[PDB]
């Protein structure tokens, strides 16, 4: 039932879209172009800010390994969630990564819809979200796209993983 007429792929470019981002400096809007041209981009998506494989796992991991990731020739880390931006600042704050990495909100899923991760996680009351995913991204083109299959599982797409493809 989904739309999967497009299912971003290995090759492929990233569409252009914009992620509102609350930063210490304040509320800020990081468009596809500024994160990923010229770069070399470790892009993470999660189900939900605050659920518990996002927080107790997926993200302290990328957290715990962003030094040792930095240091293999990334430029930045961002990770991406269908949630608003205030709680998107919010667990930015409450996880500790609050500068370390980007908490980008694709609130409407504009960015998920448009490569065509959209995931329909209702019964656990998070509705419409992103699949956990993580991709390494090279001036805006896909090199490396570990899409998790259960979103309780966050191995394939965990920092760990990815350091490994470094």
């Amino acid at each position: 039932y989904f739309q999967s007429m497009m299912t971003i792929a290995v090759g492929d470019k990233l569409p252009n879209a914009t992620f509102k981002e609350k930063t210490a400096d304040g509320p800020v809007e990081v468009t596809t172009e500024l994160l990923f041209k010229g770069k070399r981009v470790v892009l993470f998506a999660v189900p939900g800010a605050f659920t518990p494989t996002c927080s107790l796992n997926h993200l302290p991991g990328y957290l715990e390994n962003r030094d040792a990731i930095l240091a293999r020739g990334v430029d930045d880390i961002a990770v991406v969630a269908v949630n608003d931006l205030h709680v998107m600042g919010a667990w930015a704050t409450h996880s500790g990564g609050m500068g370390k990495i980007h908490f980008l909100s694709d609130w409407n899923a504009a960015f998920t819809k448009a490569i065509g991760m959209e995931i329909d996680l209702s019964a656990g009351t998070l509705g419409i979200r992103s699949k956990r995913y993580s991709m390494l991204v090279e001036d805006g083109v896909v090199k490396a796209l570990n899409i998790e299959e259960s979103p309780g599982q966050a191995t394939a797409s965990g920092a760990a993983a990815m350091l490994e493809l470094l």
